[PDB]
């Protein structure tokens, strides 16, 4: 079958820690001898107050515990890197994997290890949207939770949570400390660019054809050219196709398996915007960007 | 509101590879017992299993725990249901508090799809009323487990055995008993006709109302009573509502948040019949409401 595949969370569970500072509690990840955590654990500061407040923060006020390894950590140094804190600790984490800090592009997926008090409670799957937000699920204390992928034995850290907006959207930084999109870790009202479907992923969602119904009734009989679709997409909140040229090899492979050219899929998308009438496609009632062409093709 | 899965670390530390005379699959290592599917010893049927198990030399079960870098030695072999219980000399220090809990249809679990004793993927399934799960497995994936977590207690529900022609999958609980009338034999087996788990269909529609679009246009404008729905359900492949009385509290709470009564949802289910002329029961009302 074709499923949403999550990367196993064990390697991340053993590096998670809890970070508590003067009544404020969240999560951090412990790699080598450094704990990375959101900087707002020491207060709800604004603009350019961060550098001074971090320079004033007492290292002994950072209470860091790694619950699975059952040991307490002692912060020797604090250094702000971007919107993250780098608390250098005395002990090296023997569970540290081979890792790399890798920034995600919009339309790519990752597994979220959503933790509380340094303990992973739930894992789930998200895709970075074109507004540079993720549609995740977080409560108080969930900040510091990470989004990641795995390739062999290497852990690819992509994301660390900071903030939730009014419409239950979520924003954070990569592990080098830079936010996705223009959002910041402040309680101010921040503008959001209008939503736009990642067209490659919606196409991968319809390619349902391979697991649910090879010939559904809502699948268009006629084709539309990529170019004619892209003129329509500009006025209907769909990104220009293809969003990534590398997805074309996956999409071409899916088209041969399903025996349905992508031009029919694209024209199905156009018709569905006025014809869907509650149709359920790959188990969802709307267009979803969670299915990437790579995951659907490779599994 | 997301599909929530349970973290796989505790399961990862317990997985092992079981290889027997060229047949390779997975097992789980709890205390001093490795649990694996029995067909690793060969393709037998009916009541052949008992005798064939008792002549299998324990030295032929090559058992490795790749996470801990350990190779285990089987001391004795016991068949419990359709599972082998391989007693090993070493106790697994990573063993958690665990329970063998049987799943009822309509409940969810997390699958730790493994190969060579190493978890490769983690994905979500709901046991359907035909007692099958719609999963994804390749050769050597047998012995993969389905689980949930309540704190740090590992609840084991499923161990994988067989894949049917329509990419349904069947297996046993950890006591060794299959879900439904399916067995570990390479023959055509009749299937329970599909039936929609109505509690989950209701839960998914509420999840859509509470995230994407409250009041879409295909929403039913008028109510239908629970009783009148159940008379329709009996002739239209939908289970009697509610499927679990304990789901009513979740469903009524979701109806209040979305401000749409469940009677309207049930009537929407009916009017959507033409669209159906699958994967509609993957959201349980507990997962939707709690998060
Ligand atoms: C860190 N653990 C939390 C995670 C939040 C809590 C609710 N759901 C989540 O994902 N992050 C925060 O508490 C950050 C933190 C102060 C306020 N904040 C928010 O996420 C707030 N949002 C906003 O102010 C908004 F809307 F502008 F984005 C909150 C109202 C609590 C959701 C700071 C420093 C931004
Ligand atoms: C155990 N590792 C595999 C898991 C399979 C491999 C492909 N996808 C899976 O889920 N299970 C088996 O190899 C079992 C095993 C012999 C045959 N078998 C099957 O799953 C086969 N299916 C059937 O026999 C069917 F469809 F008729 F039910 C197979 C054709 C290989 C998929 C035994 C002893 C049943």
């Amino acid at each position: 079958g074709i499923k949403i595949l999550l990367h196993p969370s064990g390697v991340v569970e053993r590096c998670m820690v809890s970070v508590v500072y003067n009544g404020s509690a969240l999560n951090g990840i412990w790699l080598k001898n450094v704990v990375y955590c959101p900087r707002h654990v020491i207060g709800k500061f604004r603009g350019d107050q961060w550098t001074h407040m971090v320079s004033i923060a007492d290292c002994r006020d950072f209470i860091v515990k790694c619950p699975i390894q059952g040991i307490q950590l002692n912060v020797q140094s604090v250094k702000m890197v971007g919107a993250l804190l780098q608390l250098t600790v005395h002990t090296n984490n023997t569970a540290t994997p081979d890792y790399k800090f890798e920034r995600l592009q919009p339309g790519s997926s990752m597994t979220i290890a959503c933790a509380y008090d340094g303990i992973v409670r739930h894992v789930y799957h998200v895709v970075l949207q074109l507004n540079n937000l993720i549609y995740a699920s977080f409560l108080n204390g969930a900040c510091g939770s990470v989004g990641y992928t795995l390739k062999g034995k290497t852990l690819y850290l992509h994301y660390m949570h900071h903030i939730e907006f009014n419409n239950k959207t979520h924003s954070g930084t990569d592990l080098e400390g830079n936010f996705y999109g223009p959002y910041v870790d402040e309680e101010v009202i921040q503008q959001q660019t209008a939503f736009q479907y990642y067209t490659d992923n919606v196409v991968a969602q319809l390619y349902h054809l391979l697991t649910v119904d090879a010939r559904p009734k809502w699948l268009a009989q006629s084709q539309i050219s990529i170019e004619d679709f892209n003129s329509w997409a500009a006025n209907n909140s769909f990104a220009n196709f293809p969003c990534e040229q590398t997805n074309m090899s996956y999409i071409m492979g899916l088209s041969q398996t399903a025996r349905v050219p992508v031009e029919r899929i694209l024209n199905t998308i156009i018709q569905l915007t006025t014809n869907r009438d509650g149709a359920c496609i790959m188990g969802s009632y709307d267009f979803e960007c969670d299915w990437t062409p790579e995951m659907v093709y490779n599994q």
